[PDB]
């Protein structure tokens, strides 16, 4: 009852559209999990953990979209021509707790294909995960108030975006200082991966703000549409490119399974 979803009745079309976005989301992630599984054999040992983390992200994200889709259909019932709330079982908080695990996985695979290792891998990962967790936690607290205190949503949103800015400055500094280490021509590819990250990750703040500029049932639909665009791009497309870089660098490094697959 702390999220705006609880404030509205939905038409069958709005409800069915939301249910379809979530179920379609589950399908995409599990279908890509198999891709990442099958291509791990074509990735050198040095980079294989990068594709394994993609598998982890797929299942983690797929289970939570699956969970949301079922919570969505348990929470509402078609009564008198509309879908009305029946039980307190749907909430976007589940997305936030899940980012605590999936965002580190997405960051760690980027550092691995950057060829960071040892001391600098450990320290860089620690500061990035610490900052990402401060982004998520302050964001989590803030969205508890999207119904009751929109001013406090904005202030937690401002504290969260400060970690977001610092976190991306670390990522960008590491990519642009290490892109000359990369092989197979992937110095060019990693930069686009960074701009794709910038685009897809920034959609989550927009969805976070929907309650402020569109607190209605159509805003609920839009927010889930934006999560779905962002999920597919920050997890699946991003994963495909990370796996591409991993196999190309494997091939340029003398890994024959990688050379034959390409
Ligand atoms: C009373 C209210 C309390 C407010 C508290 C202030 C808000 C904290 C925000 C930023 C601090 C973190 C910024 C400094 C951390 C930099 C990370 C770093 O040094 O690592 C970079 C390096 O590239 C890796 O190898
Ligand atoms: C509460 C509101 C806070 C206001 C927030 C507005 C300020 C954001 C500014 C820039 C975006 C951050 C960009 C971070 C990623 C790019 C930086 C980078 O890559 O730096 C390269 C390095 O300098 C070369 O080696
Ligand atoms: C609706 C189902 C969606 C499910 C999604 C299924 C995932 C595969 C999709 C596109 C692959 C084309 C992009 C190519 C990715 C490049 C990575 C690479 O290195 O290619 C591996 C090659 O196949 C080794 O022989
Ligand atoms: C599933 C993958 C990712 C990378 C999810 C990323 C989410 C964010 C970058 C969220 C950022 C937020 C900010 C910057 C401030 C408002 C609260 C948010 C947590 C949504
Ligand atoms: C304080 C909370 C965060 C704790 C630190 C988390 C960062 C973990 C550091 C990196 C772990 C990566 C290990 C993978 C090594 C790859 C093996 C290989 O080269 O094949
Ligand atoms: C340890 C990692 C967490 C980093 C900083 C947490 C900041 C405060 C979050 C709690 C808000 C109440
Ligand atoms: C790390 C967290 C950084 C600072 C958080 C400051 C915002 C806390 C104020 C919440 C508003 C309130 O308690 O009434
Ligand atoms: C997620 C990104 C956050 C961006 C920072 C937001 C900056 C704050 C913007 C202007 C604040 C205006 C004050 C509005 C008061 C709202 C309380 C009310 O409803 O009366
Ligand atoms: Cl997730």
């Amino acid at each position: 009852m702390k999220n705006i979803e609880s404030l509205f009745d939905y038409s069958a079309g709005q409800f069915e559209f939301i249910d379809h976005l979530l179920t379609m989301g589950v399908g995409v992630h599990f279908a890509a999990l198999i891709f990442f599984l099958v291509v791990s054999q074509f990735v050198a040992p040095k980079y294989r953990i990068a594709t394994a983390l993609s598998c982890i992200v797929m299942v983690s994200a797929g289970l939570i979209l699956n969970s949301q889709a079922v919570m969505w259909t348990d929470a509402y019932a078609y009564v008198d021509g509309s879908y009305q709330l029946q039980d307190l079982t749907f909430s976007n908080g589940y997305r936030y707790v899940n980012w605590m695990a999936t965002i580190p996985c997405l960051l760690l695979q980027l550092l691995i294909v950057l060829n960071l290792k040892g001391k600098e891998l450990f320290s860089t990962a620690t500061w990035l995960i610490l900052a990402a967790w401060g982004m998520i936690i302050t964001g989590y607290v803030g969205q508890l108030y999207e119904v009751d205190d929109i001013a406090q949503l904005m202030i937690w949103g401002a504290v969260s975006t400060a970690f977001f800015v610092v976190m991306n400055w670390i990522v960008g500094t590491k990519i642009f200082k290490n892109r000359a280490t990369m092989l197979g021509g992937t110095d060019s590819t990693i930069t686009k991966v960074f701009w794709l990250m910038m685009f897809a990750w920034t959609l989550y703040p927009i969805a976070y703000l929907v309650p402020a500029f569109m607190n209605n049932a159509d805003g609920v639909v839009l927010r889930q549409l934006l999560f779905t665009i962002a999920d597919i791009s920050s997890k699946v497309i991003y994963g495909l490119m990370i796996t591409y870089i991993a196999i190309q660098q494997s091939a340029a490094a003398g890994y024959v399974p990688a050379q034959q697959a390409l």
